[PDB]
């Protein structure tokens, strides 16, 4: 009855092993799949998981004026709820509603083990080690808009960098870090960073602190009567220990390093 | 024109040195005083700071059925906004609205340096070192309501403990930790814990991780037309670096240890 928009991202939503022999929601597993299930039980709804057609999170296009991604699905009435690692930002909360955060994070640095970098300050003062960001998302927008001297210097480098320091997906950025032999550093959300650190061949690490402090939230379109039940469900789950339990399950219980 | 309810708590709201010769809002300084000022500038309001008469944060009384503290001020229309270290909890969000978190925190352990305790598990398995909580607030409510084995064992000890392990104020709990010579441990929010660690005689420390993950938020009563401007102001300030700058100012720039 209720359409849940989400996206393929490890370990939030992914295909089960042998997903061919499963139907509907049963094809998928992950943190956000479990989260949708808990939320639906508390607010008492039936739901259909739909993967966002364009594979995007949500940005407003400069010329067409149109929102893409999951935000777009909500804005144009194609979906009722988005349950994904969708970062709570000002631009988005202007057109959709977020619940309280179900997970906390910050922008962080991924290096290949042995790269002599300990902070964002280290990266900015040199050119030998290239560094980049996804070309779509809140991390790029953070650097684009920063007045802080260090991040301003980082944005000037990145927008000019040749060849392009921007990657299309998380896997692509992680791939580039691994194959570059200490010569590429990846700026990404600490949640994905921590997850990759736990995955073989265990050649990556998070360095320094987070550059910022934010959260992912469950999104609903403006005026949805599911806004309050959803927000309260999240607080219920958080206080019950369920969010912590879910994090440990998909991040640390499966850890290989 | 707009009434801002808040409370005396270091370093969020406090009296300036020689506050006698100042009038109105100018009597006060602190993190939340600066925060009110930033918010009011963005949403374009004039405001009067009022200290909550009963010195409480906000709980519903078992018999009278009446909310006390800052939550009460909002609920009964005595104030329009609460700007304070007011923890976002399910019970409160049921009767008031919170903005997105302006600060992240978690329940934590304060010990006197040299107390051989490294985790919550350590405290629960022994009786020689007493441990307590404020007798009013979200920390007590967390232990009261936990199904997690370890915290359940901690609550059973605390509610039965003789003499009372509960303190009326933060200063009183910190006082008890300092004067007990390693025999009392204090369960409090990590923000207050971190702040005390930076204050002379530098005899306290935070040990282990946070037991949970939550935030403080700006509160408005249900149906307030200041709800959205406030929420968006917080995201604006957060993304601009102002919340981080404010934290460093009142926690670390002043640090003595
Ligand atoms: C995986 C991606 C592209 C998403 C996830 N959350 C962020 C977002 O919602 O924008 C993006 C990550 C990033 O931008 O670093
Ligand atoms: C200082 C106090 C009593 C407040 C502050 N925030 C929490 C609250 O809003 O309940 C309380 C702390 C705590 O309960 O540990």
């Amino acid at each position: 009855t209720v359409v849940v928009t989400t996206i393929m991202e490890s370990p939030y939503v992914m295909y089960k092993k042998n997903h061919e022999m499963f139907e509907g929601n049963d094809k998928y597993e992950g943190y956000c799949v479990d989260l949708a299930s808990e939320i639906a039980k508390h607010i008492g709804i039936k739901y259909k998981i739909a993967i966002v057609p364009d594979g995007k999170y949500g940005a407003r296009d400069a010329d067409t004026k149109i929102w893409n991604g999951m935000v777009g699905e909500l804005v144009y009435g194609k979906a009722e709820i988005a349950i994904a690692p969708l970062t709570i930002t000002l631009v988005r909360e202007e057109v959709i509603d977020f619940s309280k955060p179900f997970m906390s994070l910050g922008i962080s640095i991924m290096i290949k083990k042995g790269t002599p970098i300990e902070s964002a300050e280290d990266l900015a003062k040199q050119t030998e080690i290239a560094y980049g960001t996804l070309d779509s998302g809140s991390t790029k927008e953070f650097f684009r808009r920063s007045k802080i001297a260090v991040y301003e210097k980082m944005w000037t480098y990145m927008r000019s960098a040749e060849p392009s320091v921007f990657t299309r997906t998380t896997a692509e950025g992680v791939a580039r870090v691994r194959k570059s032999k200490g010569k590429f550093a990846f700026l990404l959300e600490s949640t994905m960073n921590e997850y990759t650190e736990q995955r073989k061949p265990c050649d990556t690490m998070k360095v320094g602190g987070n550059l910022d402090s934010k959260g992912y939230g469950v999104a609903t379109p403006k005026g949805s009567s599911l806004r309050t039940p959803v927000n309260l469900a999240v607080l219920k789950l958080s206080e019950a220990g369920v969010l912590d339990k879910l994090k440990n399950k998909w991040w640390y219980d499966k850890g290989e390093c």
